[PDB]
């Protein structure tokens, strides 16, 4: 009686929200693997789908050497003698090639053009780019270890990110701009921002396994227009009605995005199962109240259907604050079914609910799906 279970069309389209299912690992820190490295088990990122806007924040002293910038190589030992503790720097992988050519970040332009690269979108080439390097170990030997990446969508550059960390916290651990000063590692954790940083996209290496596969998967973009729900007592609950559901107040509809990312029931592996496998209070929308108030509806049940609200926009953790498809992410030849009709478009009325004392509507209007109580 689900609508959005009803045709393949409809189900398919649903299907990119369910995390479990495809990305399957942690999305605010995603450790869901591990590999070996000179005999040593190391935390590897294993989710299959892009983190839209994720971008690591650092906690450097905020003065020369240092930029605060995770994209920043790896520092040398020079470097680190010269700064003294906390390692400056950033991420970024600074091997070079027996030839002496740098490995990253790498064009996009060089990636289009070899034969070897088979994925269909400059996002899935630099996912694919991630999925064939692997770390060297002491004996310039082969791993299985693969690092995760992040594609620089405004300058078209493909980071491969030496340094797998998302998340460091503790002054036993850690510090924070310089304090304490005994230790090694600088602080840092993953964020998203209502304004900064959207052409930034952080992936495991395994986005790149089967690269076009995240442009049907996964809920890259915003959803403009419906509210998730599930389907009970015969018709759709948007996440409102449901006890377990998270209702904050929030300035903007940027906040309500950051918050399906950063909110504490976010998919995370870090200790800090310990593996997430993806579950988690990863999706959620903006709504406006009757009282005029924004809010935000955070959930860490996979929608299974759809509520229209004009006002509405539903977020996941992995996607992006757009609804727009970027042109980076439109495959480059026909075969791949692209990323945007699914709800495009007889008055249908379902049983009722006793329970609350309302009836399932699926319509169309405006050439699009509606799906409300009445
Ligand atoms: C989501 O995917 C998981 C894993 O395949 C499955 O167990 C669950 O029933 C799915 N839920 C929805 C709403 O599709
Ligand atoms: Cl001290
Ligand atoms: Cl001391
Ligand atoms: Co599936
Ligand atoms: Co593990
Ligand atoms: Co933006």
């Amino acid at each position: 009686g689900n609508p959005f279970q009803a045709n393949v069309e409809m189900k398919t389209f649903m299907e990119r929200f369910n995390l479990t299912h495809h990305h399957q690992s942690g999305i605010y820190v995603d450790l869901g693997q591990d590999k070996e490295v000179d005999g040593t088990l190391y935390r590897e990122p294993a989710g299959l789908c892009p983190i839209w806007g994720k971008h690591i924040e650092l906690q450097q002293p905020d003065r020369p050497p240092y930029r605060n910038n995770f994209l920043e190589d790896v520092p040398t030992e020079k470097e680190y003698k010269q700064s003294g503790n906390p390692l400056p720097g950033g991420f970024n992988l600074n091997f070079v090639t027996p030839s002496g050519q740098r490995i990253s970040p790498f064009p996009m332009e060089l990636l289009e053009k070899n034969s070897n690269i088979k994925a269909s979108t400059d996002l899935g080439r630099c996912a694919e780019f991630a999925f064939k390097t692997v770390a060297m170990d002491k004996n310039n030997k082969a791993t299985k270890y693969r690092y995760p990446f992040v594609y620089d969508s405004k300058k078209r550059l493909c980071h491969i990110l030496y340094v797998s960390m998302q998340l460091m916290e503790g002054k036993k651990y850690c510090s924070v701009k310089g304090e304490p000063p005994d230790l090694t590692w600088y602080c840092f954790k993953p964020r998203k921002s209502v304004t900064e940083n959207h052409h930034l996209i952080y992936g495991s290496a395994y986005v790149g396994e089967n690269p076009d596969a995240f442009i049907s998967k996964c809920p890259n973009q915003a959803l403009r227009g419906y509210r998730f729900g599930v389907w009970k007592k015969g018709r759709c609950l948007d996440y409102t009605e449901l006890t377990d559901t998270v209702i904050e107040r929030v300035e903007s509809k940027a906040q309500c995005w950051v918050k399906t990312f950063e909110n504490d029931g976010v998919a995370s592996d870090q200790p800090g199962q310990p593996h997430s496998g993806g579950v988690g209070r990863n999706y959620g929308f903006y709504y406006v109240d009757t009282t005029g108030e924004g809010k935000c509806a955070l959930s860490d049940q996979v929608p299974d259907c759809l509520v229209s609200d004009s006002a509405a926009v539903s977020y996941t953790a992995a996607g992006s604050l757009s609804e727009e498809t970027p042109n980076f992410i439109i495959p480059s030849n026909p075969s791949v079914t692209p990323p945007t009709t699914a709800l495009q478009c007889p008055d249908s009325f379902g049983a009722c609910d006793v329970q609350a004392c309302k009836r399932q509507k699926t319509s169309c209007v405006g050439g699009q799906i509606q799906s409300t109580s009445v």
